[PDB]
């Protein structure tokens, strides 16, 4: 594992190479999740692909303070790293596959094909993000202060010890204005909009044990993108790879 910083879009992004042979990878987590997070699951993808772990802007080691958090300034974080790269394959967690979605709409052109990790499918008029927000105020007021892996424990308790420790560590590191912001734009950007415009190639990959993605909503989703292609990781909760990280690696190789 390597980390390094780029000047792009105007902010400093931090990303983490997991070095592989295979084509280039960019990797963008969800609403919490820094890019050191996703390493167990990086170190695995490195076996086939050039991976590169994307610190969302106001998380990690990437920029922070007073930015722009929509969508939109996200989505072109993304274009301008990809801009830097040739082919490169972008994998969007939650949070990240709506970044993805977004980017892509903007400039096609600097993307291979998107691999859309259980994206919330909220939006305007549309059902909400089934998730309560308290349990990310609270957990990130509580890391903010310092906390164990212990206390940690109560948020993510059905992780890994190793899982939970990072999270304990790192947490405090996504700004709670951009962590807000983010859950907002759940409600209030339409990725739909976007999806329909979008002619690149698209994997889709469910949570079969979550409520994020109904069986409708991947039929929406296959009438404004028709190339799209469905992988559903039955019984999987959202946080696919802390669940079913087998599952999960199964879903994106070999394809």
């Amino acid at each position: 594992m390597k980390g390094y910083n780029v000047y792009a879009n105007g902010i400093r992004q931090h990303i983490i190479h997991f070095p592989g042979t295979g084509s280039p990878l960019l990797l963008i987590p969800g609403i919490t999740s820094p890019a050191v997070t996703w390493g167990f699951v990086a170190e695995r993808l490195a076996k086939y692909f050039d991976v590169h772990v994307v610190d969302v802007r106001g998380r990690g080691l990437s920029e922070s303070g007073d930015l722009d958090y929509s969508l939109d300034a996200m989505a072109d974080d993304l274009v301008a790293l990809a801009q830097r790269m040739e082919g490169v394959v972008v994998l969007g967690h939650a949070m990240g596959a709506r970044i993805a979605i977004r980017a892509a709409r903007k400039d096609s052109q600097v993307f291979s094909r998107l691999i859309l990790v259980d994206p919330p499918v909220s939006g305007p008029g549309r059902r909400p993000y089934p998730a309560k927000w308290s349990w990310y105020a609270e957990s990130i007021r509580l890391a903010q202060r310092g906390c164990t892996a212990m206390e940690m424990r109560s948020y993510c308790p059905t992780w890994t010890d190793e899982q939970i420790e990072l999270r304990a560590e790192w947490l405090h590191t996504c700004q709670y204005t951009a962590v807000k912001t983010a859950f907002d734009g759940f409600h209030t950007d339409d990725i739909h909009t976007d999806l329909a415009q979008l002619t690149l190639p698209i994997q889709l990959v469910v949570a079969g044990g979550a409520e994020v993605i109904q069986p409708d909503d991947i039929a929406e989703i296959i009438s404004l993108a028709p190339q799209t292609t469905t992988y559903v990781v039955e019984e999987a909760g959202h946080m696919i790879p802390w669940d079913n990280l087998e599952g999960f690696i199964t879903a994106v190789s070999n394809r």
